[PDB]
């Protein structure tokens, strides 16, 4: 329709005048106050900003690490990407600075936690509920494989649980902007496609095959290719070979097998109709696109927290000091940051 088509173009307009043009530099660390660690080359901590007492979500990076672990470049892309894109499903970045040792990126706190607690606390999601998230990161696809940017690490701990029970996708570490193919090894075992594994040329097809996983696991409970070794792993993943639990509908196991095609020229996301082939599927015949879009329907359940500061859906790591150097480093590397 020419509203989606509207839509995607003024999406891609709005995106390419941030990308051509990057804000850099638009606070400082003396700006806020930090509060706790929320995750951990980087970690993410809750801070609050000392003039207005709104809290953030600060990731920092240790600029030494970066170049040590060869990270440069995505470093630079998810900043870039980050401050660019605009979508109801993506954590917001709010500003960017760094200093002589670390890179900061200060963006929306979201107070529900990440999916994968809810997850393991619940066991697995009733299909309804699977669907709903997996409607959000449908849309959310659409919109980032429209910017020709490939996402590459779709998995429950990147998901966070909003006030309102919706997603924001966080941590755009892997994310890329590709006009054909790309060729890095990276994402996490479970999530990668056989074309990632088999060292190929690869494109946005991966985040549908990704997709195929994510939906597992939230119907199951546990994702569909495991083992302790990444190369048994690797192994079952480019196998062609699915079991799924006698509790899945038709319809999903229909939807999973083509979202987990090991041919990506025959993977759905990846042919000729793109996402309608996803959006049109049975599984997804009681899904109000437009509705889940703008945010109208009830969610399968809103996090339980007391306060915009509300740590508690979070878990506790060892409080570490970041590093301070009275010296620049690695400043010509992360000149563009
Ligand atoms: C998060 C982490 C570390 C932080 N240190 C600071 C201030 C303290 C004095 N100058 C910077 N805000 C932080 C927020
Ligand atoms: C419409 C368009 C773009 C939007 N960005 C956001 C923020 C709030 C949640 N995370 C991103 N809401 C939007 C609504
Ligand atoms: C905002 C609030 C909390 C956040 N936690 C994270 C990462 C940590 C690893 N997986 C999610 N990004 C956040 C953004
Ligand atoms: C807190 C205390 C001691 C610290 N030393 C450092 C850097 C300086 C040279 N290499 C270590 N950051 C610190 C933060």
């Amino acid at each position: 329709q020419e509203s989606v088509k509207e839509f995607l173009a003024k999406a891609k307009e709005e995106f390419l005048k941030k990308w051509e043009s990057p804000s850099q530099n638009t606070a400082q660390l003396d700006h806020f106050d930090r509060i706790k660690t929320l995750g951990t080359f980087g970690r993410v901590m809750l801070v609050k900003h000392k003039e207005t007492g709104n809290h953030y979500a600060m990731k920092i990076l240790d600029k030494q690490k970066v170049v040590k672990l060869k990270q440069i470049e995505h470093t630079l892309n998810e900043k870039r990407i980050l401050q660019a894109v605009n979508f109801p499903f993506l954590v917001k970045l709010e500003f960017s600075f760094k200093d002589n040792s670390n890179l900061y990126m200060v963006m929306e706190y979201v107070p529900g936690g990440e999916m994968f607690s809810h997850l393991r606390r619940i066991g697995r999601f009733s299909e309804p509920h699977a669907r709903f998230y997996a409607a959000q990161i449908v849309l959310t696809f659409e919109y980032l494989h429209s910017l020709d940017l490939i996402y590459r690490d779709l998995k429950p701990e990147n998901l966070l649980i909003d006030q309102q029970g919706y997603i924001q996708v966080t941590d755009f570490g892997f994310a890329k902007r590709v006009k054909g193919r790309t060729w890095t090894l990276c994402g996490t075992p479970e999530y990668l496609a056989p074309e990632i594994i088999l060292s190929k040329g690869y494109n946005k097809a991966v985040d549908w095959w990704a997709l195929g996983v994510l939906i597992y696991e939230m119907a199951a409970g546990y994702p569909p290719f495991f083992a302790d070794q990444p190369i048994q792993i690797y192994e079952k993943i480019v196998s062609g070979k699915v079991r799924f639990p006698s509790h899945f509908s038709s319809d999903l196991k229909d939807l999973l097998r083509n979202l987990l095609q090991v041919d990506l020229t025959k993977r759905f996301g990846n042919l000729k109709n793109g996402v309608n082939d996803i959006k049109n599927h049975k599984w997804f015949a009681t899904t109000d696109w437009i509705a889940i879009y703008q945010r109208k329907v009830e969610a399968p359940f809103i996090p339980k927290f007391k306060g915009p500061g509300d740590t508690s859906n979070f878990d506790d790591y060892e409080e570490e000091e970041i590093r301070v150097s009275i010296n620049e480093k690695c400043g010509k590397e992360f000149t563009e940051f």
